[PDB]
């Protein structure tokens, strides 16, 4: 039928809650206030959503991107008019840099009060416009069907991203009393979409180039991002064709997880903090299959030097670089590529799979950078009797503990030595377990994400490995936890006694001379007076036996591990 | 054309350094990252500097309202660039609808990066665009003291507020190699003056003949060190009572004869009642906001009707011409800086000897409408109310000059309300945009402003949550704080930490009340305390 009369006579706080079930949201993420009431109690005290509460709206954008990057489904946060709304604004930052699907609805003053400098009347629409990949403000109750079902598409599709809607409260009080048309109050699909001939072709050319190219050159590497991550299966598909044709694989940052770093062909992680073996796989390497990776300034060298043998490979048109990305401005971006495979990875490579001849061996490859590997794996100056605890060590305990327990688990972080420390010394297995804060680097992320994180996945063992400084960020939210329930284990590598600010340097064995310190809060007084378990490890033999208790423990829990100031 | 080469050869971090010094600047709030290094080293580096450092750039913002607010000074913000600056957009918009003057500078990655989705590259100018009164990327180190000059004059005129001043690191690194005029590096420095001078000597005219004169005033007092003092001898001179309202609190001792206090929704009967009846309205600095006006066409009744008759009305004393006549129409606007004009005026007004008639109505109303409110009984919860009145006399008694911040919430009416205010630059509170987590570290930047002064947020449990990060960095900065939590929470349930044992983690003293005979002995600890403290007290709801 043209018209739709199922909302006739509900208010729009009524309509918003029955339009979060058509968009399949179970969790909401939220803070009270006058402007956003009308939704707020629609919402709040409903059998239907897991309404979640931090201590700060920050939280709830943080907790939302770490629910989103756990599960796969956008993350909805509900906060009020003027601080409410700007209390999200770097938690939208951070989401619009990483590529994470959240939908944000503010509440506003009333149409008739906007641009009368009203109590709490923010430009938010203005002030969000570059941290949000759309945004509108809602203008009457009719309208509040077709802006969240636009919201929910354009926050999921081509790269994910946050999007805001702006809520009047006006608008939300409001009954509606006419018919609206079906079109705008139905989800969309973006399942069972019908293409043309014109466009099936035009994708297919680019895989069948890309095809025989891999079939050709037999120096190549998987080089692997975010974006893999992006559909449930191509974690799965990644691996087929790496198998198929013995290829081996290398990460970024965000797409560690992606792939099983046990396996043999496993690179691990590349760029300036990644290791020596799967960068110099690149600066060789006749072919860089890119995968739904951007090529960050910090993964290539300076564009130059940055893979030339594989650009000889080009010149020589006997290799290159292929680029499988959903968004054609990221498309020579910032390299010049061969060849471009446009749309979602994990569906491309799919088409692209019977087109792959199956490849027995590579081992001048193969037996080679497993040779890389010996003369460069991560070092570290590792403990000696009496000496300070090193952070990389209790990350490997650590991950070894967490593994012991067979449970799946998720890890967030800070920002700052300890995430890449996280990074570099865990080992990587399951796809969506990495949640870290990579394009905009905001500290304070590990604690909220920790906790939206598992709200997604109730029975993941989800640990926060944290910095003393980033976690004094947000760390108001540990009572949040206790209040939800959420069992999140929270590590804190407390090396305060450095300086945050390095002043200058060795040239050599980096001896870092720094300034700038901030005094810490008792942090296992501070976990007790959350309504948290608090424990502490200050020397190396205790730290078997509290990593074990830590993991154990029932309930959230706070681990500090004091640790050696000097890398 | 006239050159200077006195910063050639310094490095853009030590201009900036040199810069806030002829600025006057010895405080800075902020908080270290990679792209504001060359200007945070400069400044962390410098002894002629007070750096203070929060746990959350959210804090610094505030922290530099608090400031602003106790000084009269601009507060100075450091950050770096990406969430840095994000998470310093909720003060900004705070100091925008407060009118308080705010310098924020941000790092920002290097102008050759500018457009490529750099590492915490941020659209900081077009986030901070409707929350800034003006903003700027500095290009070159060449126009760096020209644009920090263009921010300071800016922040701090007209009605002050929030700037913003985006620093990309390769700007503030660089070396200055070229001479740059001299104007450049100058801190700032008729028609419309003869209207002004006519609007004067209208206004003053109109006061001369009103018989009961009111002084309704603001904010825009509190933007002149002088502002206070031609207020009370314009009330003295003219025999006119005074109120004021919500942001205008201390500008005005309420404990004169001639106080009116806070007028508006939440205001006191006899302050409406004056408004109500004055043939004559003499605003000062204030927005006529709706809390305070109420119906704007039933506002005012008796200065309407003198309006009409051509004997009264009312006058605006308005720094932006923009506000004139924006919601009531006035009978004069008297355009520019309040006290300037005020100071002006003086000489033109006639001294009047008494007002009996009109003073004998006002202090009638005062006896016949106090505030009330329920109070304690026998066995019955702590009204917060009753803990305010008992604390504003503890802390007056202590003969110190006392600063007042709040949270968001009701304790932010009752501290307004029943707090009796004497000075000026002592009421803290987050009003135009009403921001949560404003009270602790507003009253950690004041605590810095005013080091001599005792400083007491007067805070609400979910106000204070949001920002209770902030009680280290009270004790790292050595601000002896007086954290006064109003502990309301028995719809929305939230779970609150155990408040002292939060304090005592954080590296201060915690105090709790829960009964009415614990509580005369506890403020008097909490104020007589030396360090920060935190005194909770369990209230009604
Ligand atoms: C202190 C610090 C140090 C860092 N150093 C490193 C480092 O050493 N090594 C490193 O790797 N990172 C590092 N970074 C992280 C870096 O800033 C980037 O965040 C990261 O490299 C980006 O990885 P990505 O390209 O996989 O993800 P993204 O930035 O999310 O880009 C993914 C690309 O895939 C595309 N895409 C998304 N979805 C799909 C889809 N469905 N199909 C096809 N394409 C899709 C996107 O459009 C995008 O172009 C560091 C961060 C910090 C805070
Ligand atoms: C539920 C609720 C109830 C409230 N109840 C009350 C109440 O009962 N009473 C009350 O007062 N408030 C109340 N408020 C607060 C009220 O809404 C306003 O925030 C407050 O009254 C504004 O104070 P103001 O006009 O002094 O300050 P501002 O809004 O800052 O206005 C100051 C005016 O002075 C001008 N100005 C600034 N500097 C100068 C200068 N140098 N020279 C000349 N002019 C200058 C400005 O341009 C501006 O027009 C309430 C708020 C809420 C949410
Ligand atoms: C909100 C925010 N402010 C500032 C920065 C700049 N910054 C990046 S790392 C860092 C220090 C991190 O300290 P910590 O969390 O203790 O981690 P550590 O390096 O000690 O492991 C800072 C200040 C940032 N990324 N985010
Ligand atoms: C950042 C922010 N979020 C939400 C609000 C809306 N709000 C205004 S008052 C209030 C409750 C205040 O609680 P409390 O601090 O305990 O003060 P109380 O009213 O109990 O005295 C809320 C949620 C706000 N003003 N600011
Ligand atoms: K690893
Ligand atoms: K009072
Ligand atoms: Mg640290
Ligand atoms: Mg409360």
């Amino acid at each position: 039928p043209d018209m739709d009369t199922s909302f006739v006579g509900l208010t729009g706080g009524q309509i918003f809650n029955e339009m979060m079930s058509r968009q399949n949201v179970d969790t909401v993420f939220g803070y009270p206030g006058g402007a956003i009431l009308p939704v707020y109690d629609a919402i709040h005290n409903s059998d239907k959503f897991n309404f979640v509460l931090p201590k700060h709206e920050q939280g709830a954008g943080h907790m939302a991107e770490g629910y989103a990057r756990a599960s796969g489904k956008p993350g909805v946060v509900l906060v009020t008019s003027g601080p409410g709304a700007t209390n999200v604004v770097t938690p939208m930052a951070d989401a619009f840099a990483d590529g994470i699907p959240m939908v944000v609805f503010t509440g506003q003053v009333p149409t008739s009060a906007i641009g009368t400098d009203a109590f709490q009347e923010a430009d938010v629409v203005g002030i969000s416009r570059s941290c949000t990949k759309w945004n509108v403000m809602v203008k009457s109750v009719e309208e509040l069907p077709l802006r969240i079902n636009e919201a929910f598409e354009i926050a999921t599709s081509g790269r994910p991203g946050p999007v805001l809607v702006d809520l009047p409260k006006d608008v939300t009080a409001a009954i509606l009393r006419n018919p609206i048309p079906t079109k705008t109050t139905l989800p969309s699909n973006a399942l069972n979409q019908l293409t043309s001939r014109a466009q099936d072709e035009f994708v297919m050319q680019s895989i069948n180039k890309a095809a025989d190219l891999i079939n050709l050159a037999k120096k190549p590497v998987l080089y692997v991002g975010a974006g893999i991550l992006n559909h449930a299966d191509g974690p799965r598909l990644l691996k087929e064709l790496s198998d198929r044709a013995q290829i081996p694989v290398t990460t970024t940052l965000q797409g560690l997880g992606s792939f099983d770093q046990e396996d043999p062909k496993s690179l691990d992680m590349l760029g300036m903090h990644g290791c020596a073996t799967a960068n110099l796989a690149v600066q060789n390497a006749d072919l860089i299959i890119a995968v739904g990776a951007r090529f960050d300034d910090r993964v290539t060298g300076n564009i130059s030097k940055f893979a030339p043998e594989a650009r000889r490979a080009a010149a020589e048109g006997r290799g290159g670089i292929i680029h499988f990305e959903v968004s054609p401005k990221n498309i020579n971006k910032v390299v010049q590529t061969q060849i471009a495979v446009e749309g979602d990875a994990t569906t491309n490579l799919g088409k692209m799979m019977s087109k792959i001849f199956p490849v027995k061996e590579r081992s001048e490859w193969f037996a080679q950078i497993n040779k890389w590997k010996k003369e460069y794996p991560y070092a570290y100056m590792e403990e000696t009797p009496g000496s300070k605890i090193k952070p990389q060590t209790v990350i490997k305990k650590l991950s070894k503990v967490a593994n012991d327990t067979g449970r799946h688990v998720i890890v967030t972080t800070g920002v700052g030595q300890h995430q890449m420390w996280a990074a570099q010394h865990w080992t990587w297995r399951n796809p969506h377990t990495f949640i870290t804060s990579g394009g905009l680097g905001t500290m304070g992320y590990g604690l909220p994400a920790a906790i939206g994180a598992q709200v997604a996945k109730p029975e993941s063992l989800v640990i926060d490995i944290d910095g003393d400084a980033s976690f004094n960020m947000t760390l108001t939210e540990l009572s949040s936890a206790v209040q939800a329930g959420t069992p999140v284990k929270i590590l804190i590598l407390n090396n305060e006694e450095q300086g945050m600010v390095t002043q200058w340097q060795s040239l050599f064995y980096e001896h870092r001379y720094s300034h700038t310190h901030q005094l810490n809060p008792d942090f296992i007084k501070l976990a007790e007076a959350m309504g948290l378990k608090g424990l502490r490890v200050k020397k190396q033999e205790e730290l078997d036996a509290k990593l074990k208790e830590f993991v154990s423990t029932k309930g959230p829990v706070l681990l500090e591990v004091e640790v050696d100031k000097k890398v």
